[PDB]
């Protein structure tokens, strides 16, 4: 899973596409890393898809909010499906987002 959220600091989103977080390596220090969703996440039928891209290309007001008692970075934004009428999509970055040696990585 994307425990990186639990082992990372300053978790948020910029312009709804750029991710920033300080993930450690193990020695005891933190490492500032970032990940691009515009090339990692896409829009699948008005929903979020892990491993896609250009998700924002058909989305609006894309922002990341915390949800749960464990503080899980959830990205919510209105996506435009192929059928019609945009639907509110919500994806938890922690779902498939990890931190390798402090660097931001994706669960593949």
């Amino acid at each position: 899973m994307g425990n990186f959220h639990e082992s990372s600091n300053n978790i948020w989103l910029e312009d709804g596409h750029i991710l920033h977080a300080e993930c450690g390596n193990g020695e005891g220090d933190y490492v500032e890393s970032t990940l691009d969703l515009d090339y990692y996440i896409g829009n699948d039928d008005g929903s979020f898809s892990w491993g896609g891209e250009n998700f924002s290309g058909s989305a609006s007001n894309i922002t990341l909010d915390i949800e749960g008692d464990d503080n899980i970075p959830v990205l919510r934004a209105e996506l435009n499906p192929m059928d019609g009428d945009p639907v509110e999509a919500n994806v938890n970055l922690s779902e498939r987002i990890g931190n390798d040696c402090g660097t931001l990585i994706f669960l593949a």
